[PDB]
């Protein structure tokens, strides 16, 4: 019947930066909020044992903080930034993505294995 209450931003050149996909067009803060998120969702996905999705999440935090860390603004607010961020997050993000991604390497190696042996006892004689 109505629109739904205003509650997301302010003006229509403030919801424009949520359209951007180029990194060139996203201010460090918006990524670093992004990432904040992402690293919460990666912890949950790591206690529920969803090596895929958790990997993918760390991988993608490291992924955007390697990307705007060598920005100016990041280097002379790091101090700040890491503040927004967990202070070392980034050791854990790095850390968890090599566990897992040796787990992952492992269990893709396993499922490879198994579907070519799959396959094998199919193909047989059997007269």
């Amino acid at each position: 019947s109505v629109p739904k209450e205003l509650y997301l931003s302010s003006s229509l050149k403030d919801l424009n930066k949520k359209t951007e996909v180029k990194p060139e067009k996203i201010s460090t803060k918006s990524y670093v909020h992004s990432a904040l998120k992402i690293f919460k969702t990666a912890e949950e996905c790591r206690l529920d044992r969803d090596e895929e999705r958790a990997y993918v999440l760390y991988m993608k935090y490291v992924t955007v903080y390697n990307l705007i860390k060598k920005r100016p603004d990041f280097k002379q607010q790091q101090d700040y930034f890491h503040s927004i961020l967990g202070p070392g997050n980034i050791k854990k993000a790095v850390e968890e993505a090599e566990r897992l991604s040796e787990s992952l390497k492992l269990r893709y190696e396993e499922a490879e294995v198994r579907k070519k042996l799959e396959e094998k006892d199919r193909q047989e004689e059997a007269q």
